[PDB]
């Protein structure tokens, strides 16, 4: 568990993905002060023009952010071949935000069973394929 | 020690920085296969146009690379206000290489005493300032 963990809750209502991003523990420091400014980015991938994107607020200087935010996604046919992508990023003022941890759930699999618990954060490339 | 450690040897011999990049342990996975393709990038910073850049070879699929490569840098007056920047990157074929760990030593401080040992890898922004 090199990048910490995040507590996610996600299930499908009808054709509506409901995602709850509660909190995260032991995130990796990304700033010179030894901390980071975490915010989570949710997308349905593959997504070209990044048309699905939704973000939580940014928590400043914390390696254990608590967001408690809910998000709704209106699904479609095509989405059955997509994955719910959850990525944590470190907000920076004077530079590209830095990647911190990733995770993803197959939409086809969420329709069969929702999720509610802690997940180990993976690397960005790795997180677009699995969840642990 | 979230990103593992690297064994560095560096000292100055009459205006010449000699850096030995031996090996690294417990690097963080950066690829879908659960590994990474580490290579170290050495620069003297600030160095906007990267005229300083020098790289080790890339070791494929390893979180414990052994490089054993020596590098020489011809110092100057100005370099007394610069730092030796050591960054490990994960080589990727189909995408921007991913950052793995960073570290830096003040050139002014190396002139007073060289280093030879293990160093904890820091985040990129953090690594441009310290060396734990
Ligand atoms: N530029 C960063 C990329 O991850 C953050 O961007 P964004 O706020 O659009 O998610
Ligand atoms: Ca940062
Ligand atoms: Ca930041
Ligand atoms: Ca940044
Ligand atoms: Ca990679
Ligand atoms: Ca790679
Ligand atoms: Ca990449």
């Amino acid at each position: 568990e090199r990048r910490g963990r995040i507590y996610i809750q996600a299930h499908i209502d009808r054709e509506v993905l409901i995602v709850v991003v509660r909190d995260a523990k032991n995130l990796v420091p990304m700033d010179p002060n030894g901390l980071s400014d975490p915010y989570v980015k949710l997308k349905l991938i593959p997504d070209p023009k990044s048309e699905s994107k939704q973000k939580t607020k940014t928590i400043k200087c914390s390696l254990n952010p608590e967001w408690n935010e809910t998000f709704r996604f209106q699904l479609k046919e095509s989405d059955k071949d997509r994955r719910l992508s959850v990525e944590i990023w470190d907000w920076d003022l004077t530079s590209r935000n830095d990647f911190m941890g990733s995770l993803s759930f197959g939409i086809s699999e969420l329709q069969k069973a929702g999720v509610d618990g802690w997940f180990k954060l993976l690397s960005q490339e790795e997180g677009e394929y699995f969840n642990v």
